[PDB]
């Protein structure tokens, strides 16, 4: 199955031109541990903004154009990325704007950071009706010395 793992502040905002305005160590420990020894699928952009290969992931590139990397996988299409994929229990889509949308309607469960921040942002996370998909987990946690904003993590299964 294809789950997307996203971190959003109000409004759906998932990424600017700049860096964001927060700092969410916490945040990262859940990405890693969600995203560990599974593929990973994510846009041109997005790429460039990690800038190297995560760690125990087997990274996969979609761009319409040829690879300049050989230590990931690059593909040109949405079908091209499933199937690169292999023979696995979960495909993770980490974005960006675009890859999220066009996955979205794949996916099967969402693994979502929502942080209360409000930033101005040219990129949203996909609009998805709540009556469509089942809570399953649920954590809120304040912000504290190493975690700028409060936060909240939530895993939904689609109904
Ligand atoms: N807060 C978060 O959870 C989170 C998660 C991910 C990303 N982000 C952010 O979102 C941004 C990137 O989002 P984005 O929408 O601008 O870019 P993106 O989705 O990362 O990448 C878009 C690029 O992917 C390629 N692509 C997408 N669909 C394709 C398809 N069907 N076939 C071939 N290539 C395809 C194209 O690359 P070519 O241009 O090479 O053709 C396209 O320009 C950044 O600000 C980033 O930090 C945030
Ligand atoms: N929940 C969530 N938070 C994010 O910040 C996020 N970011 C992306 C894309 N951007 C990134 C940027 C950096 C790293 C990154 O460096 N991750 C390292 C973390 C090392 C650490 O824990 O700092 C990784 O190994 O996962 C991952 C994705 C995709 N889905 C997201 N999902």
């Amino acid at each position: 199955m294809i789950s997307l793992i996203a971190a959003l502040a109000v409004d759906r905002v998932i990424g600017m031109e700049n860096a964001m305005p927060w700092n969410l160590p916490a945040d990262l420990a859940w990405f890693k541990r969600n995203t560990l020894d599974k593929p990973v699928i994510m846009g041109r952009h997005t790429w460039e903004s990690i800038g190297r290969p995560l760690p125990g992931r087997k990274n996969i590139i979609l761009s319409s154009q040829p690879g300049t990397d050989d230590r990931v996988t690059w593909v040109k299409s949405v079908d091209e990325a499933i199937a690169a994929c292999g023979d696995v229990p979960e495909i993770m889509v980490i974005g960006g704007g675009r890859v999220y949308e066009q996955f979205l309607p794949k996916a099967q469960k969402l693994y979502l950071t929502h942080i209360d921040a409000e930033v101005e942002g040219d990129t949203h996370f996909p609009d998805y009706e709540p009556d469509d998909w089942e809570s399953v987990f649920s954590e809120f946690h304040d912000a504290d010395a190493q975690n700028s904003h409060s936060y909240c993590f939530e895993i939904l299964e689609r109904r």
